[PDB]
C-alpha cells in the first residue's frame, strides 16, 4: 500500500527536472538577445542537470522500487561513473559562476580584458575534463573497490551492485568535489557582500533627504542545505566502520539530487529570461 504512491513523487521529480532544464536550454538557443558570454556557463550547468535527470534518477528509482537490479552487471559501473560526473560538473560550474561574479564586481575596467568569448570554451572544457578524470578513470578500471570480505559477494553477484569504496577514494572525491569549491564560493561572496554594503553606505552621504542579504542568503542556503550533509556522512562512515546506516545514506544522497531541479529557478529569473519564457509559450 506504498509502492504506487512514492513512484508518483519520483515521476513528478523527474518530469520537473527535465522540463525545467529543457526550457532553460531552448531559451538561449532560440533568442539571440539572451546569448551572453556569461550565459554559456548556465548552458553548461543546464546540460549537466539534464543529463543527471535523464540518466541517474530514472534508473536509480528502479533499484529502490523493485528492489532488484534486473539490468546487466556491466551497466551499473557506468551508472555510478555518470552520477559522479554529473555531480562534479554541476558543482564546479557553480564555482565558476561565483568566480565570474567576483571578477565582475571587484574589477570593472579590467573585466573585459580578463574574460573574452573564447576563454569561456576553454574554461568549460577544463571543468568537464577535470570532472571526467575524477569519475570515469577510477571507476572503470577499479581503483575504488574495497578489500573487506563484505560486498565482495555483491561485486561478484550479478543481481547486486552497491557503492563501496576504500579509505582513499572517498576522501579524494569529497575534497575534489565539495570542500574547495565551498571555500572559494564563501570567500568570493563575502567580498561581494562587503562591496555592496560599502556602496549602500556611500549613497547615504550624498542622499540626505537588504536585497543583497536576501539574495546571498537564498544562494548559500539552497546549496549548503542541499549538499552539506551528504559529504559529511560520506567522510564519516569511512573514517569509522559502523556509525551510519544504509537507509540514511540513501536518503541524504537522494535529497542531494533535488538541487539540480532548483537551479533554473534560482539562477534564471531576470527580466530577459521572463520575456523569453513568455514568448515561448
Ligand atoms: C551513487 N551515489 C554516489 C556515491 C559517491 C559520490 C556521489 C557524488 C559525487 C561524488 O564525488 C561521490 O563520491 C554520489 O552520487
Amino acid at each position: 500500500v506504498w509502492v504506487v504512491g512514492m513512484g508518483i513523487v519520483m515521476s513528478l521529480i523527474v518530469l520537473a527536472i527535465v522540463f525545467g532544464n529543457v526550457l532553460v536550454i531552448t531559451a538561449i538557443a532560440k533568442f539571440e538577445r539572451l546569448q551572453t558570454v556569461t550565459n554559456y556557463f548556465i548552458t553548461s550547468l543546464a546540460c549537466a542537470d539534464l543529463v543527471m535527470g535523464l540518466a541517474v534518477v530514472p534508473f536509480g528509482a528502479a533499484h529502490i522500487l523493485t528492489k532488484t537490479w534486473t539490468f546487466g552487471n556491466f551497466w551499473c559501473e557506468f551508472w555510478t561513473s555518470i552520477d559522479v560526473l554529473c555531480v562534479t560538473a554541476s558543482i564546479e560550474t557553480l564555482c565558476v559562476i561565483a568566480v565570474d561574479r567576483y571578477f565582475a564586481i571587484t574589477s570593472p575596467f579590467k573585466y573585459q580584458s580578463l574574460l573574452t568569448k573564447n576563454k569561456a570554451r576553454v574554461i568549460i572544457l577544463m571543468v568537464w575534463i577535470v570532472s571526467g578524470l575524477t569519475s570515469f578513470l577510477p571507476i572503470q578500471m577499479h581503483w575504488y573497490r574495497a578489500t573487506h570480505q563484505e560486498a565482495i559477494n555483491c561485486y561478484a553477484e550479478e543481481t547486486c551492485c552497491d557503492f563501496f569504496t576504500n579509505q582513499a577514494y572517498a576522501i579524494a572525491s569529497s575534497i575534489v568535489s565539495f570542500y574547495v569549491p565551498l571555500v572559494i564560493m564563501v570567500f568570493v561572496y563575502s567580498r561581494v557582500f562587503q562591496e555592496a554594503k560599502r556602496q549602500l553606505q556611500k549613497i547615504d552621504k550624498s542622499e540626505g533627504r537588504h536585497k543583497a542579504l536576501k539574495t546571498l542568503g537564498i544562494i548559500m542556503g539552497t546549496f549548503t542545505l542541499c549538499w552539506l550533509p551528504f559529504f559529511i556522512v560520506n567522510i564519516v562512515h569511512v573514517i569509522q566502520d559502523n556509525l551510519i546506516r544504509k537507509e540514511v545514506y540513501i536518503l541524504l544522497n537522494w535529497i542531494g539530487y533535488v538541487n539540480s531541479g532548483f537551479n533554473p529557478l534560482i539562477y534564471c529569473r531576470s527580466p530577459d529570461f521572463r520575456i523569453a519564457f513568455q514568448e515561448l509559450l
